[PDB]
RNA sequence: AUGUUUUUU
């Protein structure tokens, strides 16, 4: 008797079983409401239920168990937690908990939690005996995460690209500078399939803040991993409330020696959510932006680090650039000076139809010398040296054109000598 | 015994039918009023009336049946909706419903509704069981809605260019930015003609918010389809309520799997008048936008998307650039990073009087390979190719010297070759 | 109202 079960069973199955079970008529009835009159029933006659979700601790004490197929939206099968075991146990906002749950008595609307079983994905015994993240000892990133596929898919050359201009490793805190229409979806979904492609065993987790619908199904129907999104039908609310619990948990998960990957598509609306959600203070700075609004997307950007004690967290969000309002220009450079690594999209060449549009002359990555090996390296300053001095369109044919001749970047190095 | 039908009948005909009735003088009287007293002694002889109209909720719980020929504005035949009703039938804003009516007792002032007879266009024990528009599952543009003619028309060579340069499917959410002065009357009814000749299945609405009476009156006795508007005569709250109760009928519409397109032609309008509406919060930012103004324009255009289990929502909004306020420079745009359609038309080539002008360098669809096929998207990217070079003016003269030597584009497509 | 917008290089 699970929950995450009964969610991922369909419609019609869970409407003959409680037919079969002898209830009221479920046709008519929420899916939602006819697993909780599913769980009623079974647990009146005697059995245990058991249920998991992610905390969220309230101001007042209290909390809940969100769900990760809902966006973490508050749902009426939310599990309520109380305080005095919240104490009892040292739990925060983002721990994992699965535990035996029960129906809701007369005069309450949420299941209650009795024993928990398993905290974080791993016994309690463990959890309680832990180190913050804010005293984990940042350093910069050592391990490589190549990009490459490999296979000699005609895809591959995105990825291929997006090595020789900026390889990523564990813990990389990156930004995606591009204007609208040049191509970001596709850049992407590549990078996301090229991530659970080449590293299955990393967290991915993909936020979607602001988007259009058809984007999020599209999104969660095509990558390998999870999807928490947030459409723009919804409050800036919940915005920062989807922001929060994601960073969140994957600060817990980072406590755990886990690598975290966050593939933000919204900083520049996660901003301008933080700037209407925070309140008035008489002063507004050039562009319409308040001068207490950025500081909590700095946090949430900074966040980002790799651990030398385990586990690794890196964030690479997508910034907007001419997009026609001021308040976009000043974020996006504001945080600028922020993203160890910018990956600037042309629209020049995006508007010729040469996919990828990257700009590699504005690319780049710092201290990349910790990520690739002496010869790698030398030959990547000699084709930086090579492709300058050609103008953007060009070295974009170029470089294509060399790279369709062969698989592998090896080869293609090893004929430019 | 129907409203719309005495509303369709003339002046001259429901004056002589009233003083058949033997009523009131009915020369010196409003045609409303007529029709009231028309329908006061039809019922005083005991036989039924019946009426029908969009369904507008109020927030006290009640609601009127509102009129298409009138632009959803307040009528004293307007027909109340008890909202024992409403919670009976799950009755929201845009359901269409059509029943019998009774004219208003002693003490009342609009009719009331006995029995409702069809709900949506459909019957009832359909309609209560539905799924809502927010739940549907939203795709890319799947379906091809070409805007060919194919008759040889001289007027054709508009819908020629427009299907070379930006291909329009159901569902598309797109963005017509032109300056002023640029002739986008004359192609938004080249538009609207198209799509009233080549599918005339679909639901076509025009919406023209804050426009002159005469563009009204012609554009309403020009198109094929349903018009409301609302001039500039009126307030901004009465924009409001047009945008709203046309959005929530387009969704009811799509709810039951049916093809609504809206063709926009005020964006920028229906910005300034939700940034005129909304209260002051003492922050104003760049230009004299609200914080929190653009965001219902913003839910408003993101509600078109394509349905996967039937219907789909087109809008196609037309932007202002260089009116010479900065707030339309902001409000048009941090409005394009939003579509994914741009149609941008040159002022330039619509001062050398060379229609159309489209600026098709920087037009352009994304994902267009979902409308097209192969061969079709290979000539399209080798005429983009071979135009990209040329200027506007000149890239322009020679595709119309081109069309102007054929029909069909295929003739001209196989000519290049 | 100052900042924002005006405003730019
Ligand atoms: N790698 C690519 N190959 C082919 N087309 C692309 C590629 N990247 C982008 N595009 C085209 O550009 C359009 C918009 O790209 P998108 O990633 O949405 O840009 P952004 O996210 O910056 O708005 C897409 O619909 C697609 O047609
Ligand atoms: N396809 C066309 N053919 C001929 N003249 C046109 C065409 N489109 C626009 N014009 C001219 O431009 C004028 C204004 O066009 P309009 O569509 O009103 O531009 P906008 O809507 O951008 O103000 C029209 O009065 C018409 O004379
Ligand atoms: F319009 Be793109 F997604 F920035
Ligand atoms: F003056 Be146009 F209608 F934009
Ligand atoms: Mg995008
Ligand atoms: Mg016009």
């Amino acid at each position: 008797m699970n929950l995450t079960e009964l969610k991922n069973t369909p419609v019609s199955e869970l409407i003959t079983l409680g037919e079969n079970m002898g209830l009221e008529n479920l046709a008519r009835m929420r899916k939602q409401d006819i697993i909780f009159a599913i769980l009623k029933q079974h647990a009146k006659s005697g059995e245990d239920i058991f249920g998991d979700g992610v905390l969220e601790i309230l101001q007042d004490g209290f909390g809940f168990l969100r769900s990760a197929d809902s966006s973490y939206l508050a749902g009426p099968d939310d599990i309520y937690v109380s305080p005095s075991q919240i104490r009892r146990f040292n739990l925060r906002t983002g721990d994992t908990i699965s535990g035996k749950i029960r129906p809701p008595k007369e005069g309450e609307r949420y299941f209650a939690l009795l024993k928990v079983n398993e905290v974080n994905f791993d016994k309690p015994e463990n959890a309680r005996n832990k180190i913050l993240f804010e005293n984990l000892t940042p350093l910069h990133a050592n391990s490589r995460l190549r990009m490459e596929r490999g296979n000699g898919s005609t895809e591959d050359l995105t990825a291929r690209v997006l090595d020789l201009a900026s390889p990523i490793g564990r813990g990389q805190r990156g930004l995606i500078v591009a204007p609208p229409k040049a191509g970001k979806t596709m850049l992407l979904q590549n990078i996301a399939q090229s991530i659970a492609y080449n590293h299955p065993d990393c967290v991915l987790m993909v936020l979607l803040i602001d988007e259009r619908p058809e984007e999020v199904t599209e999104m969660q129907r095509l990558v390998k991993g999870e999807v928490v999104a947030s459409t723009f039908d919804e409050p800036a609310s919940r915005h920062v409330q989807v922001a929060e619990m994601v960073i969140e948990k994957a600060k817990r998960l980072v406590e755990h020696k886990k690598d975290v990957i966050i593939l933000l598509d919204s900083i520049t609306r996660l901003a301008r959510a933080y700037n209407t959600v925070v309140p008035a203070s008489g002063k507004v700075l050039t562009g319409g932006v308040d001068a207490n609004a950025l500081h909590r997307p700095k946090r949430f950007f900074g966040a980002a680090r790799n651990v030398e004690e385990g586990g690794s967290l890196t964030i690479i969000a997508t910034a907007l650039i001419d997009t026609g309002s001021k308040m976009d220009e000043v974020i996006y450079e504001e945080f600028k000076g922020t993203g160890n690594m910018e990956l600037h999209l042309s629209r020049k060449i995006a508007e010729k139809r040469v996919f990828p549009a990257i700009d590699y002359n504005r690319s780049g990555t710092r201290k990349e010398e910790l990520l690739t090996t002496q010869e790698e390296l030398q030959k990547m300053w000699i084709l930086r040296k090579i492709i300058h001095p050609m103008g953007e369109i060009d070295a974009m044919e170029f470089l294509i054109n060399k790279l369709a001749m062969t698989k592998t970047n090896d080869d293609f190095f090893e004929m430019m000598k």
